[PDB]
């Protein structure tokens, strides 16, 4: 049995992970849910702990500890180790009876657990794209030091790419490793997007969109932050940088394509021009399960894709005028250095401002752009503890800069 | 370098093979054309000889053997082994100078060179599907005896399938082995078809279509035999049986789908319900090239797939009332034994009868259907040599039968 920890178990990714683990555990003890880790949702965590009876339970916010302890006492035959904060997360990460960790923690915050998972040589099923975008160079360093650690992508497009490749060649390398794409004969990546709710809007219509419209994603049910990133296509911007770091593909060889049916999840063009693509309904259970079974597959009872019923697949190029967040992500990635860190940080601020009705659609890219323009290149630290400190200070600088730019105007 | 023999070098498959070989060699010299083998086309063979200067030349037809040597004398500083008929073919197959053999000979005839290529432990890049359909279980026997021999599918849909797999799983087995689909975690195959030129016709219009209309394929430029088969969709019926043998996929697990754009060449559904497809423009150079480079890929200067430009892909189920040959192949395949031999043989006659305007569209399936019911399941010989003789005898019986049914009605 594979022993799995679910980090951010009460969110969209974490719930999907538990869902598919349940379906796969019908007869055989394929997975063992050893640990659940959330921020604040004690009631929801208690419902999950009742079903999965994990050895470890961790709550980031220490103020709900008593509430957790009190709810858990009602479950009989159950004495879990109940842990708290960063300490509790580090304990679970260092446990010998944990093989694989699903990071479904949102935002920059997800980097702490990713880093600690890697330092303890775990398999990391990483949904959290922010840690890769803002700290790609650093995780590469870490994976170099902790050679048994692996990042297996959960982000649906990156899972799709991973699946399209030949495992005979993927097994001779590692995500984030130099020459990944050369070993895998990758010529270019088609990054597929639903295009989000705003894909058919004119410029003047875009000017007026609000967060409530933005939260109605046509194809994926997700947490609020990634849903807002999908409306602006900053999500796809972030995924361009994620592609570059994970798979070592040049920015000029990453193409964003709007595929509104969201059946094809991304495509790989190899050096002979043959293209391989991965297809399924829009359902995170596949990419989540694959990260946990790779390099094997296991049987599921998920609904089989009916191509005849689907009937039509369409593709077009996205408009960079309507979705300038994509342009900004390419620019930050191409500039290199800590610009992706600045991108991600200033987007976290602008995303949250827009979610809370404090700025308009085009102010998001305007704030991000200004912060990027403000930032001065810094020499990258050679050693890892200092590079991590550098990353934290720049991220934190960029959030405060975005807030100041916001406060100057509105 | 890779030493290649091309069998049927003057046909559609053969001509595209030499083309991709030549083009790829302009980038980096990796292929060497060691042998060319044709039926009757002395002049076209001579023109090809002058370009590629192969070590071996062979012509199947004894009566133009002298004409060939006479033409080949005109070439400066060139002294090749010029061979003749079945013996010349066997000679080339047994040459240690030859690594891989492209079989682009049409019809049942392609079986002879396929079997000698296997007996000599070569990589067989097999385009000819009639040999798999009428002799599948015998080729399977032969590959269990000659353990270093490999069939690498060139037929475009089967190459598509093969390209979608992980080669660390493929290398644990090989094409045409039992359990291939279980080792590769295959659940279902989607076999994509252009639909041919009659895809939109009524039953009434189909009744009166002529071979001239059938030869205008909307997507693939190919030889006459397979083009006629694509019009009736018998090609896809033969391809269902070919899928079953190459990949050990159950007949109830193979789905034919009409994809009129011919961008997606086929799809593989794995046991987790994830689906992987190979995509390219309708161009046989890709599947041919891959058969010669597997398990690697090489750079080409082929036009890159522009998904935005392609814009729409469509998928629907074929009508078995309009294309009854599809039904017949499933029925023959499910029956097993020598029924596929009979299906292939009687189609060879009906196809040719239709090509030459002697019968009407629905007479094709009418004839094949009557030959099939006339056949009786026969005990399968357990030594390879007697099984082969059985196959020839049954194939030959089926052709005489089909001819005799035609003669009755005419
Ligand atoms: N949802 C999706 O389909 C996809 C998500 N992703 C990525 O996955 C990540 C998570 O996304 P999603 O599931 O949608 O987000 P959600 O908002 O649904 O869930 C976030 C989860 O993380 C937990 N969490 C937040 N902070 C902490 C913390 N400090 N310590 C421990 N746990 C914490 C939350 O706990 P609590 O409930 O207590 O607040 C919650 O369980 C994001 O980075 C996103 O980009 C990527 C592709 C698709
Ligand atoms: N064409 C295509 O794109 C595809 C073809 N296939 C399969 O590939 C095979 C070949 O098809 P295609 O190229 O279209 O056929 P063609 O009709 O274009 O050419 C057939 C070739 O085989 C040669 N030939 C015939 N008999 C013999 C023999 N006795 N000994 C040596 N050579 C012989 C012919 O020589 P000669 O010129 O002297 O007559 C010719 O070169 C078929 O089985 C077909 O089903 C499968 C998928 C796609
Ligand atoms: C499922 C997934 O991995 N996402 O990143 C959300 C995709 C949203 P869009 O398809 O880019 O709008
Ligand atoms: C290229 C190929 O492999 N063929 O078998 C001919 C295709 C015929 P259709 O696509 O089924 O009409
Ligand atoms: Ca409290
Ligand atoms: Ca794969
Ligand atoms: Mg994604
Ligand atoms: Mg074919």
């Amino acid at each position: 049995p594979i022993n799995v920890a679910i980090f951010g178990s009460t969110g969209s990714i974490g719930t999907n992970a538990l869902n598919i683990i349940r379906e796969c555990n019908k007869i055989e003890n394929v997975f063992n849910v050893k640990a659940l880790y959330v921020n604040k949702s004690v009631n929801e965590l208690y419902e999950q702990a009742r079903e999965f009876l994990p050895e470890y339970l961790c709550i980031h916010d220490k103020s709900v500890y008593e509430e957790l302890k009190e709810l858990v006492k009602n479950i009989k035959d159950y004495k879990p180790i109940i842990l708290c904060g960063d300490e509790g997360m580090k304990e679970i990460c260092s446990s010998n009876s944990i093989d694989k960790i699903v990071i479904g923690i949102d935002s920059f915050q997800g980097l702490y657990s990713t880093m600690y998972a890697i330092m303890n040589n775990k398999i990391v099923a990483l949904a959290n794209k922010e840690s890769i975008v803002s700290a790609g160079f650093f995780l590469k360093k870490l994976l170099n030091i902790h050679k048994n650690a692996k990042i297996i992508p959960v982000d649906s497009e990156h899972s799709a790419i991973f699946q399209c490749l030949d495992n005979n060649k993927v097994l001779k390398t590692k995500c984030l490793q130099d020459n990944f794409s050369k070993i895998n004969n990758i010529n270019k990546i088609f990054l597929c997007s639903s295009g989000g709710p705003f894909q058919n809007l004119t410029m003047d219509e875009l000017k007026n969109v609000t967060s409530e419209n933005a939260l109605k994603h046509p194809k994926w049910k997700m947490g609020k932050k990634i849903t807002i990133d999908s409306a602006t296509m900053m999500n796809k911007g972030l995924e361009v940088i994620e592609t570059h770091f994970l798979f070592d593909v040049d920015y000029n060889d990453i193409e964003v394509i709007v595929h509104k049916e969201c059946i094809i999840h991304s495509c790989v063009e190899f050096i002979d021009k043959s293209v391989i693509s991965q297809m399924y309904y829009p359902d995170m259970q596949i990419p989540i399960l694959y990260s946990l079974t790779w390099p094997d597959r296991i049987k599921t009872n998920l609904k089989p894709l009916d191509l005849a019923q689907v009937s039509t697949l369409t593709f077009h190029k996205p408009s960079l005028e309507h979705f300038p967040c994509i342009k900004l992500a390419y620019q930050a990635g191409i500039k290199g250095n800590f610009y992706p860190t600045v991108l991600n940080a200033s987007n976290e601020i602008a995303n949250n401002l827009f979610l809370n009705n404090k700025i308009k659609y085009f102010d998001i890219s305007s704030i991000i752009s200004q912060v990027l323009e403000s930032f001065n290149s810094q020499k990258v630290s050679e050693n890892s503890e200092d590079l991590m400190k550098q990353i934290l200070q720049i991220h934190s600088w960029a959030k405060d800069k975005a807030t100041d730019i916001y406060n100057k105007h509105n």
